[PDB]
């Protein structure tokens, strides 16, 4: 109960999965103190996972210790901890990417199975390795258990990364989908840009204003604004881009700063 | 962690909102006892999450402190702080009108972000003050932090107030839609009425039964009741009133009580 | 706070509900370890929620205290605690059965509302019995108070018990569904069976794959797999089983393993 862990899945909220988690968590370590991110990430987007959990690491204090769990290919792929002046459990399938950004790395490790089995006591399910596997593993590493005891230590080098930068063209971004929010608010991946006054949407017949509140244009008008991520947000006041663009997470737009 | 700090938002359950408000609130207070209400209040509805935090302040005890995020008109709107036997921690927008009605108010004060600044250390960005400004202010003040330290007192009857209240004429009720719930069941604005037999709605050519219970009709068949909230309510037996009168919140019905 | 306290319910994350069931419990039991499972139960549906609650009691300790609330029939059934090495605080209206196949159970009390008001002292409404009734008497037998002192024992014989087994015909099951989760995936009331090679959905033209997991199959491709709840789950990779056969809970299939 000295540090934080976090929660990112893209479980879903309706059913038993959470909980089963949780639980599990504090049998371990009864004293936990369990902070849910979010278990709505668009099913299977290992991309939306990592930008959410860059946003929660960003503003976490030192020693927090985050499990994340998006994990379609669950089977022969690594589960593994990433030790740094924060933690990550992960499945190594590239989630951890983004947080990495703003992490200083010790080492990772990854996690044995049959080590992990001896401090719960039950069968590892094929697919729920939430409940049997990185849930155990984040309440045990918050707990004083060093990941040593129940991993192997493996190269920081050796992990899986997605691909995450932008392209450029001339004049030409060429920026990705990365998160979609409840309004229909569209977080494309350039960062550290110099603000323009005008964002255009090539493929779309858009020249957006580019603003620092969704108030600042007629309510249906659609803006381009900094939002809170550090990223670049799309957005309609008082109404969805998502739904007008029709656009999803992974989509890849041609944009211009004016 | 001397008391609660419940949270009310519109801000969705689907990214890093909720998460990155309540680390920024951990990080300040580390002890706080943070209690979620909702997070899917119907988008930018100052009206729905006035209702839910009346609702919430009912039951709560007193010295519990109440953030309510629900701010379309972020940007030169004020970030408020109201001091009473409850602390209401929200924009002043209106959304403390309903919880207002069961708070004695001893001093109100306006949150100056420069303050806030000192305290968290980090840029406030342009839209998401639940995260650099409203959680922030919640965590200082169960903390012990008093509001002076980080704001100036206004007067109480200087803040924005919702008009909540019901229009009769002659026997007709005119009444808004307040809520409408999980289950579509539709909350109007009518409180402290003698129950009736009937509930009209002149609108829509339906008498209902006034019921206790919604297992006293038929499945599939409307009815009126009092519900748990103090107001009246609508609702299909195992269905969803809103879905059948194709209402919304904000919405005004005729209705005559008989 | 020596345990933990669970919630399930069908009330919905939009809304009030939660919250002041919450704020009740604390107000009662300020130091309770208040743990979410979900409140997003199809609605009205006691076989979900009761799947729910089976896997959640069996990863919890001895001694956790489980408040279900799905409760259609509001108004006379009976309101009980069920007292084992788990605790049940549920209607009496079968959401207790599938999770008592994992608990020994003791006594069991219907709770008396005139008694319990004592404790709570607000009136008990007619239809929010979680606020009203099974969250106070969740928190206080986490408390340490005994049920005998807001209920009455009564038989454990006597309780209402939903239907779940399923049947079989020559090599033929008739299964139900008891769980749709947030991806789609269907779970069938099939446990305790050998792991077949091959399930035929005979209603449907589908012979399936039985696989360990989901990336054992092409993307789009439907199979079964165990999962992780000891039932048998039918999946489509990367997509929703349920929207493909058109399925929901309380749907029967005709099912035969190869
Ligand atoms: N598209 C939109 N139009 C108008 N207001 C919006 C909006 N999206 C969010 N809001 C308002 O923004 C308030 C704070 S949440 C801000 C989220 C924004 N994407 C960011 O990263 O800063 C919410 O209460 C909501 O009512
Ligand atoms: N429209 C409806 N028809 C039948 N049962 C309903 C219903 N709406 C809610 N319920 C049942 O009511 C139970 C308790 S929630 C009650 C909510 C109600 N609006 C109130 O304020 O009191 C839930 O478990 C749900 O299954
Ligand atoms: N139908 C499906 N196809 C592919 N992957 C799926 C899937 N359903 C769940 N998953 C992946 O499974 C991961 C773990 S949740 C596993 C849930 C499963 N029903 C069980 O009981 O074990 C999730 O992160 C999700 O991305």
């Amino acid at each position: 109960g000295s540090h934080m862990i976090t929660l990112t899945t893209d479980f879903g909220l309706k059913g038993p999965y959470v909980g089963e988690m949780k639980v599990a968590m504090l049998r371990i370590n009864p004293n936990a103190k369990i902070v849910d991110v979010t278990h709505s990430v668009t099913r299977h987007s290992i991309l939306e996972g990592s930008f959410v959990m860059e946003q929660v690491v960003k503003y976490s204090p030192k020693g927090t210790v985050h499990v994340g769990v998006i994990d379609p290919g669950v089977g022969e792929r690594r589960a593994i901890v990433i030790e740094g002046d924060q933690y990550l459990v992960v499945p190594d399938n590239g989630l951890a990417t983004l947080p990495l950004k703003h992490i200083k790395v010790k080492s990772v490790y990854e996690i044995i199975p049959d080590k992990i089995r001896k401090f719960t006591g039950w069968e590892i399910s094929s697919t729920f390795h939430g409940r049997d596997i990185f849930g155990p593993a984040g309440a045990l590493i918050e707990k004083g258990i060093h990941p040593e005891e129940f991993g192997r230590e493996i190269p920081v080098d050796s992990i899986v990364k997605l691909n995450v930068e932008p392209r450029k063209e001339g004049d030409v971004w060429i920026l990705k989908v990365i998160y979609i929010d409840d309004f229909g608010n569209v977080i494309l991946n350039l960062e550290n840009y110099e603000k323009p006054r005008t964002v255009e949407l090539l493929d779309f017949n858009l020249r957006l204003p580019y603003l620092e509140t969704y108030g600042l244009v007629e309510k249906g008008e659609m803006l381009a604004l900094p939002g809170s991520h550090d990223y670049l947000e799309i957005a309609v006041n008082m109404g969805s881009a998502a739904e007008r663009l029709n656009v999803k997470v992974g989509d890849e737009l041609r944009v211009r700063l004016l």
